[PDB]
């Protein structure tokens, strides 16, 4: 019931106290739809860099991972649920920046040039949302201290600034950078799953949060392992989508149809 | 068919030449759904300013309209389809900025503070999209010259800069400003409809563009008058949504549930 009578009211501020906080409202209705036994065989891939921009994007991603794993100490001592959840918590904050700056920029460009966007913007905005829901999930499993909360704030200031100027200069670099980020994300999350299957990691967070159970349409029997599986699948999708988008830029197809709008 | 095999491919760049340019792909699948005879009675309203911020927002909107109508010469000589389409073309470029900066900012905040957004972001992003589709529609009816294209570019540079810093400082001001913008938009578009009904404006663009016919689920018998009706309805929705959001800020409910997620 949304008609002229509601459109003619000044404010619905009076209604806020009587509307429930439902977990399904945290996202849009564009939810991933994975089948566990299929996404089980998501694999680790690597796209060869074409030239200088692609090499720059990859060297910057690899430099970032080597810094990050060494400073965060992921490498030494055994894997644990605590360092896994902690790691992902941090990185998922950054993860939702690229698609939002990308979509914002293609949006602005569509408006100032009065051009069609042909399905790109929505794909990058939903990507951004997807990563944000990754974050919403992990913060149900672990609430960070002040040091990590302060680091997250300053890391956002830097990555937003970087991603914004980089996308204005070279959308190709950004899409490729993201592509390469998701290559590493798929590696990390398959390391998580492998350590679970090998008993090196005995996860205890096996009451998958409600936010995630409705977002990924997971049953109440889904476990931590299943949740990481669907997150990893999401990452692989971003991996392909972004390398594809970078390729299109490389070929001067940035004003062509988003091929994923149909492949749907 | 979207599974592990596709998630494991490096790029779908090879598929781009075989995917069709469909007008339904220009937006997301979150389309307005208006009934013409109901939205016919959308009306002109005015929200009373609360205090200094609200007065500032309204005085700035009214100052902008008085400047704009006088410089653009909307006022003198008769109304025509040419000046109507022209006007809307220009203003719809600005129109899609606010919701995108708003949604981008609530998104970033959700990520750095690891908080829930509770349905706000999606509402502002779809708003931004909606306005952009207003623009996509009007540019099917009229293609602008260079002077107006240069003015659109520089107007975006200024309004984006304004809206970005204003939203960081006072989301309340921005939401209220938008609320007041849409008050004027609803006035303008009801002036258009009234001039049509009174024969002062005999519109010739009565083959509603395909982009708009699928976006608003309009029949092939829909006319220019019907298209303005649905655009006006969209504006009225933004009018309420934004005044509501401003009110929530005014009451420190900015971290409460988006009431419109349910009112749906
Ligand atoms: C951007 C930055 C400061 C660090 C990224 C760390 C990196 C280059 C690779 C590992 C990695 C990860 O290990 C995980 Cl868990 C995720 C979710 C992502 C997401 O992009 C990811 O990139
Ligand atoms: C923001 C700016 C430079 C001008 C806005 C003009 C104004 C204050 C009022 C009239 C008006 C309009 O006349 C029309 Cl047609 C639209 C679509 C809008 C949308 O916001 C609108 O505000
Ligand atoms: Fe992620
Ligand atoms: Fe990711
Ligand atoms: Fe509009
Ligand atoms: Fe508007
Ligand atoms: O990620
Ligand atoms: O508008």
């Amino acid at each position: 019931v949304w008609g002229h009578t509601q459109l003619n009211r000044l404010s619905f501020l009076e209604t806020v106290p009587v509307v429930p906080l439902r977990v399904s409202d945290e996202s849009s209705e564009d939810r991933p739809t994975w089948s566990l036994p299929d996404i089980e065989n998501v694999a680790i891939t690597h796209k060869k860099p074409n030239g200088l921009v692609d090499t720059l994007a990859y060297r910057s991603v690899r430099t970032c991972r080597w810094l990050f794993d060494t400073f965060s100490l992921y490498r030494f001592g055994s894997i644990t649920e605590s360092k896994v959840i902690s790691r992902c918590l941090f990185l998922e904050t950054v993860a939702g920046v690229p698609g939002m700056v990308g979509g914002m920029l293609r949006h602005l460009s569509s408006l100032r040039y009065m051009t069609r966007d042909k399905g790109w913007i929505n794909t990058l905005l939903v990507e951004a949302e997807n990563e944000r829901m990754h974050l919403m999930t992990f913060i149900e499993l672990r609430q960070p201290g002040l040091p990590l909360r302060v680091s997250i704030i300053i890391t956002q200031a830097i990555m937003y600034l970087f991603l914004l100027v980089a996308y204005v200069i070279s959308p190709r670099f950004v899409h490729r950078f993201v592509g390469y980020l998701e290559e590493e994300a798929v590696i990390t999350y398959t390391g998580v799953m492998r350590a679970i299957d090998e008993g090196r990691l005995r996860p205890t967070k096996n009451d998958v949060p409600e936010v995630a159970r409705v977002y990924w349409n997971l049953s109440k029997n889904a476990t931590f392992r299943d949740l990481i599986n669907v997150i990893r699948a999401d990452e692989a999708e971003h991996r392909v989508v972004n390398h594809t988008f970078a390729d299109m830029h490389e070929k001067r197809l940035q004003n062509s149809v988003n091929p994923f709008v149909v492949l749907k």
